[PDB]
This record gives C-alpha cells, structure tokens and sequence, in this order.
C-alpha cells in the first residue's frame, strides 16, 4: 500500500554499510578466486563476456544502477560504450570509484579481474589497457535511489534515455519485498531507451548478507519471479541463467542459495 | 668469459625485461612476439615427452612458461651461481624475487585454454626439479654425474650460445656439445639475437658473435637437426635502447635426427 516504510528501514542499514568489509566479503578469495573456473567470479564474468560477444549490444550510453564499490560487472562492458554512467546511494561508494578512477594505490585492486576478462575476450588485450580504457570511458559518477520513479532525479546529468543498463546485485539487495523489486525495476527501465538492453545479475533466494557491522536484509527472489518481473516491465528475456553457490563458498557472509544472470531488451 | 665475472643479473632483468623492451602491452614488441612463437610450437603437439633442459637460463623463466604444460621434469641451468641464486629466489617465492606476472599473464592470454596466471606459475615452479650449473664450452656442458636426467627430450635455449661464443666456429661447436644432451629425434627450440655483436649487464660489456638466420640455419644443419621452423623477428627503432646493439631476432624449432 505504501512504500516509505520499508524505504527507510533499507536506506537507515545501507548508512553502516562498509565499503571495504563488502569488498573483501564478496571480491577478495575465495568468492574473489578466479583460478577456480566453477567459481561465482569467473562466471559472473563469463556471463557478461559472453553477452557482450553476440556484438547485440551496444550503443553509445550505458548506465550501472547500483554500482557499488564495484567495477568488474563493467570490464567486458566498457569496450561497446563510449559514455558509461556509474551510480550509487552512498556517498561512500561512490568515493571507493573515485579511488580507482584516480589510480590510487589505496584504491582496491581490481586487477586479477582485468586480466581475467582479457583472458575470456580472447583478443589478447593486456590487463592495463582494458582498465585504461574503463577509466576513459566513466564520464560520471551520480547518486540514485531506485525506490524514486526517477532514480537519477530531475535534470539528471546522465544522457537519457540510455542505450543499455547494467545492474548487479542492486534492486533485490535494497527492496524490503517483491512488490518494491517489481517498482524498482519499473523505474530504471524508464532510463532505457525501448529496443535497448539490460544486463542483471543477482542474488537467488537470498534474505541477508554482510557488509561490517551492518546486516541486509534482502528479499529472497527465484529465477521464475525474476522472470514474471521483467515481464512485467515490458522486456523480452533473452537469457536467464542460474549459478548454484557451492557450499564450499557459502562463507557465512550472506545466506545467498545461487546467482541470476539475465539478458533483457526493452519492448519498443 | 672472464667478462660474465661482471655480469649484474637485476641490471641485465632491467635492461631486457622491463620496460619498453618489457611492456607486453603493445603486440608488435619482442616480448610478445617471443611468448608466441613457444606458445604456437608447443601447441602443435609435435614437442612432448618427460624432461626437458633450459640451456643458459640467465635469471629468467618466461622462456619456459609455455613448456612447463608439456614436461613433468625440467631442469634449468647457468653458467653463473648468480643467476642461479636469482632463479632460486623466484622457484621458492623468496624476497626481492624477480616479478615476472606479466609474462605468465600474457602466456596465459596467449595460449586460449582460459587458464590463470597463477596456475600457471604454479605449475613451472612444480615442474622445476633443478637448478644446475653448466658450460656450454665443454664437451659434457652439465658435467659427468649430473643429477639431470639424460637424454633430454626436448632442449630450450635463449640468447645462449652466440652470447657466449667469439665467433661462428665456437658457436657450431657450443650446439654441438648442447645437442649431445638431447635424445634421438628430440626437439630443441633455439632463440637468439641476430647480427648482434655486444650487450650490456650493469658493469659487465659482453661481446657476442653477430649471427644471420642463414648462419643458424646453417649451424643446426652441421649439427644433425631438421630445421621445422625458422622465423625472425626485426627489432624496431623504439626497442633500440643502448644495452645493445642486436639487430632481430631469430626463433628456431629444430628435431634431432
Ligand atoms: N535505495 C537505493 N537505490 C539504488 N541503489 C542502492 C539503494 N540502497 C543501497 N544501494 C546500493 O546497492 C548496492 C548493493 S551491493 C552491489 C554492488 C555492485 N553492483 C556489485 O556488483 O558487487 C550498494 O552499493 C548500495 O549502496
Ligand atoms: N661458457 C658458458 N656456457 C653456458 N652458459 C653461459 C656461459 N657464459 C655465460 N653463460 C650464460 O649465458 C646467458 C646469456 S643471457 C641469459 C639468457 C636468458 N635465458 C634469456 O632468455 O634472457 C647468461 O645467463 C650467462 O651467464
Ligand atoms: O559473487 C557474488 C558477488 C555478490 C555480491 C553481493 C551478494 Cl549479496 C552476493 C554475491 N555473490
Ligand atoms: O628481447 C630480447 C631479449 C634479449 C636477451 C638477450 C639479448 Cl643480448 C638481447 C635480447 N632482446
């Protein structure tokens, strides 16, 4: 009946939410291990090596919702864009990118990552122009809340609509249920232009995870609800595949069951 | 001889194999053009068997990246204890190691199979049974009772023998006393600098014989090798450094017969 609610709740954990906790929980060994091809990394990966490989997608702009700390879901991405839009709620993310983006060396390494996806590319690119290339291709770094009908807000600097969105591990890590996952992928679909593509990745029949101190709690979707949801948007899924987490990778950082990869393009 | 007395290893890793004769960035470089050319040979299949010896391995490993998939036994070898102490360094993980990702990187790139870098490593410091001393001048050039397994399989040998050989006759008797090691319709993968008559090494100066691709062809023919393949590479401006005064360089993918 009404969102705010449960809004907020999400909004009052994400302010202990540690970048650097998150980091080491999620792309640090053994989840962050890319030696072990049946690992969640490589395919994660692989999912959007692949994708990206058919040459039916791309575009002049894309948009990440919900980047995070993050960079890796951009690596194969950023060589079909020429304008990238990253994005994220909190500030303190968003100064994470900035890190990396100015080539800190307190910034987090992401090049195990890099040299990963010039290894499955095929194209024999080395890992330092790969990432010399994303770095290029970022022009912007926005705050956004996709519980908002529009999640850059009014006036947005990004270019809209855009030609593509990615978006891992965003809408069901800050939807308190599905009704609110369903509205949030309604909204940023508003900032894909129609015949344009996304590319999702998340968590399956996941209820929490860890970030330092703070505790999620994230509504536990299925690959069938993820399914019904795009649908439900107004997209056609071109792929959705499923990655079952081995036990041996259930470290005690979330309780997360499995990872969703979808291919959709917007109806239009 | 008594000038590789002199021969700096870190000098000679920093003149040779780090940038801009290091990047491996650009695929035009000799970096690259060096890791195919290994990589493409050993991936025919045709090069395979148990051990392996690396002739005049200096401080450096990438010449092996490749091999190590092929050859559970693999013994490396240098005339000096230096270089040796600097192979040591990099086989046991040690301090101030010589940092040669890069490399493994790009050969993982290269060779397709999706196979990361650290594996990779991983698997050349398993297969390294052996770090020995030797001299190529010296009709036994490993010595009488060596811990080497003989014959070998399959020979590697990297900007060795012209490097170390006054002129072409030493050079063919150096690949003849090389190819005593190797087994019967082995196969030996030779590098080298063409029509190179010096380089550098910190405070050594070196002088080596400068040698044509007809001139290695020629010498592995007198030394009873089918020469399988036989390419050069030409050295551009912007790889002209001053350690040095090489011109190309040559690959060569020889069969004893
Ligand atoms: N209301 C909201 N709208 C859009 N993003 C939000 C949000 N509340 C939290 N987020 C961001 O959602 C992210 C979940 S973590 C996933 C980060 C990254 N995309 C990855 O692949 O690892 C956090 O960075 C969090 O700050
Ligand atoms: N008389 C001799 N017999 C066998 N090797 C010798 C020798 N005199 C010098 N060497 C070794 O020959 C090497 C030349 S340079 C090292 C080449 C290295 N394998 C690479 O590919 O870059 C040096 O390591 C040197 O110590
Ligand atoms: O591999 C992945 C990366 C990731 C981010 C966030 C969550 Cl909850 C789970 C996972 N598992
Ligand atoms: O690229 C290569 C590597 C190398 C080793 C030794 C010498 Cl004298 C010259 C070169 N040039």
């Amino acid at each position: 009946p009404d969102s705010a609610p449960g809004q907020a709740a999400v909004a009052s954990a994400y302010q202990r939410f540690e970048p650097r906790a998150y980091l080491r929980n999620n792309y640090a060994p053994p989840r962050g291990d890319l030696c072990n091809p049946n690992g969640v990394g490589p395919w994660k990966l692989r999912c959007l090596a692949q994708t990206f490989a058919t040459g039916e997608v791309s575009g002049r702009t894309l948009i990440d919702i919900g980047s995070g700390p993050t960079v890796y879901q951009l690596l194969s991405a950023c060589s079909h864009f020429e304008d990238i839009t990253m994005t994220d709620f909190l500030e303190v993310n968003r100064q994470e990118l900035g890190r990396w983006l100015q080539e800190e060396p307190g910034a987090f390494n992401w090049s195990m990552y890099s040299q990963h996806a010039c290894l499955i590319e095929g194209k024999g690119e080395c890992w330092q122009d790969k990432e010399r290339q994303l770095r290029a291709r970022v022009k912007r770094v926005l705050p956004i809340d996709v519980h908002q009908p529009q999640p850059l807000g009014a006036g947005s600097p990004a270019p809209l609509p855009a030609d593509a969105l990615v978006s891992a591990f965003c809408l069901e890590a800050v939807s308190p249920d599905l009704a609110s996952f369903q509205r949030a992928l309604d909204h940023i679909t508003t900032l894909l232009r129609p015949g344009g593509h996304l590319l999702l990745i998340g968590a399956l029949e996941e209820s929490w995870y860890l970030a330092g101190e703070a505790r999620l709690t994230v509504v536990p979707v299925s690959e069938e609800e993820v399914r019904e949801a795009l649908v439900r948007s107004g997209y056609k899924v071109r792929d959705l595949r499923t990655y079952i987490m081995p036990a041996h990778l259930q470290t005690g950082v979330d309780d997360v069951k499995g990872v969703f990869f979808a291919w959709a393009q917007k109806v239009g």
